[PDB]
């Protein structure tokens, strides 16, 4: 299947941290975070895709580092993992000086077509060392992924019957 | 020192508005993300007694598409309590007020770690389930806990890996 | 046919953010009755059953500041039953996490019309209380209705004489 | 006391509405309405009063008429009564077009001093005819605003005495 | 067919909160050129008798900072009246309430094109001023018209020679 | 001591939501605005090692029509430095994904000033090209720059001569 690297949609982000932006201990508000790692994400994916995505869950958010009002933060995503229809899209949010790693995501994307049904991706590849890491890293994630929608649909259908 | 799960439950009520959703007038991850957490914040600020911070979004699983003009039900409440973290689960529903009947649109783990005045972690309550659902997440919450501790571990190795 | 006021009874908690307050850190009268009608609205549909408009906003008594980082309860309720018109009773409560007691901050009564599909006024179930502020609000609710349909009066009188 | 023409404080403000401001019916959203009638009222009130206000009550919104997608709205604020430290403020929202009156609005503002207490307020008189209509009607309205504030004490004491 | 530049004369008051500046108090740029847009647009609407759109913005220099606080007074109208297109001037000023001090921060000056149903450019009514001021503007828009005319050329000719 | 333009570039990367838009789908000026200067500041704060504000805009046309779901790029980087001052050049390009197309839709300029603790202006570091692209805009600059502060003077004489 054709191929793309993890540095051909890749994608960055700068924002500053203002004090309307952090809580009264001058911590950046987690939702505001939120927003924007799945705003940068969605972008990266539909570039790797070529089409329109969906979010299809939110892997994991990990909080490293407290955020601070005044400092800057310099987001960056990418594709690390492709299935048929869906992507991995991790992003790594930076504290700018040099960089301090602030905090880690990962999403899992679909890809659409105009009908609304799944469509297929192009592979991915990795090319710099970073890249590599996150991309060798993967599979393990997704397997996870996998295990964990599997014990999801328990739950999901317990809540079905204890609405009747 | 325990609380119920009911001491520190906590419900939202809203309407999905356009400047929530995208072009295909589908809400927005990164919002729901946001209004996930800003709940799932107070249950566990109620629980702890104390002030708290996100440590971590564990998962999000988008279940079904939120549209322009939704209504919504959040619930969010404490399923595990370890010695300074919290899991807080939030249910999203969708709400079908013609017929009093409403679908599951998404499920959310989150872990908080609440703080002393110092903002150093600090001991928070235990916690007990009373009714059947409480009972379900409560019970489902140790493997769930496991899973993040697994990937304490992983994200660990990542940044060791990425401090090059 | 009638339903109590427990099935359409809607709960909100929320925090206040710097986007919601003003240069002296209080929340904007417009921004809490914009979230007061949001949540009234939904009360006011479960209860119809059908879609509504807001045909009033009766009455917002603010009671004490709300302030940046404060923690609200709202709390909405059909407290009467017209024929095509609710009123729907909103309680603002500041939630004291630390000590689980909350201080009334604002109280609000607005009046819903519901409508058909052909967007023409619709009747409406009774209404019932079960417990105890339930019935203070529906006790005290014919007052209220008789207030409302006095101001109509004026109201008229001042289209008239702006007519002009 | 000095005294201060309707005129001298008077605010105004034009607004389009798209089709991101209103519902699936094409009617636009009563909270952005409250919002825009809180801000500009909260205006015209300290420019009357020369000093820091605050949002005592909202009166009334009586919405008279559905504003629609691809309307034009002009809103005209002033002061219309004066008390010792107090001002109503009388809000029309217009639909442009000549001009139909969609909704109208009254709120109570009390004007405070830098130490937060509150602030003698200048007169006020009009000059016009529709000026000297808002003035002449006051009276009555701010009596019934009195004589609600009485009964909302009643159910405040209520409300208090319900959470011990 | 003329009309007056009062005529279409558009007004739009806000004050200056901490969310809306930096880290000194300082209001942003961005705000300020959303407000400007936002009055400017409402104004030609009115004046073209249809739809409009920026064609340009022409440059803004912040001669003062505006501060957490502050009053904003925008007022916008025609100046100068050609085909299709319409100049916007779009005056800033200061309300301080405080001292009845009414300064002039900022001006700012655009262009709007009138479109058909079809999306293509329209005939506009022309403009005259009344008073000295709008005279004033009147008499120097044919000038700061054709430099920006000019600058369209400049402005096309820069992107096509980039694509490169 | 002196930094190469592509050291400071900074990214801002989002899509066009019916939200930002007018009543056929094109985006508002003042967003796009807000947007530039967002990005533009971070950049110019980047290169100053300071902060900054923004002095002036130059003007921006509108070429082409932004349309509902397009994705824009904004790149920002400093084309010129002064003794305190910063000329900051924009590029708003829109990604089509689908077609692996990237066309520039805009140009803006931008005037930044680093500012010390005091808020006094601050010496900056010089800036340099590397690559044609940031040649050519490095050596258009001191035109521009040059251009614009004339037209400082020529605003700070309107706005002096207006208030009379
Ligand atoms: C309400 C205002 C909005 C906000 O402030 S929240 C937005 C999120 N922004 C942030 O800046 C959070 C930054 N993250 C931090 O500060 C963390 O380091 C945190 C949570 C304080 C933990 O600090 P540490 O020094 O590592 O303390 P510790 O290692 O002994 O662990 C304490 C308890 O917290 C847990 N934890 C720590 N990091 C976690 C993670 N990524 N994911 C899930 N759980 C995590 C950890 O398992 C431990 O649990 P326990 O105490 O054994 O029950
Ligand atoms: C959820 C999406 C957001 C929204 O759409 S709501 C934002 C508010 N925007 C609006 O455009 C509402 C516009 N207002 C209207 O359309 C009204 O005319 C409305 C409520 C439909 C009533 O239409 P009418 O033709 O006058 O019908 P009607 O005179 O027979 O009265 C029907 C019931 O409604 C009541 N009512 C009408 N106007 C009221 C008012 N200002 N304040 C309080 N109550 C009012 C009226 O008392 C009557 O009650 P009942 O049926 O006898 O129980
Ligand atoms: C995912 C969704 C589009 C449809 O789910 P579905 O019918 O089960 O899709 P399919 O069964 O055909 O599975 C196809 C792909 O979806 C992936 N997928 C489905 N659910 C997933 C989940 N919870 N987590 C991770 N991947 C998932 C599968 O891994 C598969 O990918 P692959 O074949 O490349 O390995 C829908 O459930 C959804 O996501 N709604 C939420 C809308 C939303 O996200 N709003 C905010 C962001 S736009
Ligand atoms: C009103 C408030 C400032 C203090 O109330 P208070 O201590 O009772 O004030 P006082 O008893 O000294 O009364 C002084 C004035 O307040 C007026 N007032 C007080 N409560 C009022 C109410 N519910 N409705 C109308 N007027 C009221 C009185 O009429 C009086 O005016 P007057 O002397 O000119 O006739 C406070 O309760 C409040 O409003 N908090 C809400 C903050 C807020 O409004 N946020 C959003 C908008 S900024």
């Amino acid at each position: 299947r054709p191929m793309k690297s993890m540095s051909e949609s890749k994608c960055y982000k700068n924002r500053q941290v203002f004090p309307q932006d952090t809580n009264h201990h001058h911590t950046m508000f987690g939702g505001t975070l939120m927003a924007n790692i799945d705003e940068i994400a969605a972008i990266t994916a539909m570039k790797h895709a070529g089409a329109q995505v969906v979010t299809a869950s939110t892997d994991s958010v990990d909080f490293l580092k407290p955020i601070k009002t005044g400092d800057i933060l310099q987001y960056v995503a990418m594709v690390s993992y492709a299935g048929t229809s869906s992507m991995e899209v991790v992003v790594q949010i930076r504290i700018d000086d040099k960089h301090d790693l602030a905090a880690l995501s990962y999403l899992t994307f679909v890809a659409l077509d105009d009908e609304g049904k799944p469509k297929h991706v192009p592979g991915v590849y990795p090319e710099d060392d970073v890249e590599k890491w996150f991309y060798d890293t993967a599979p393990q994630r997704v397997e996870r992924r996998k295990a964990r929608r599997i014990e999801s649909k328990q739950t999901i259908e317990y809540l079905a019957q204890a609405q009747h």
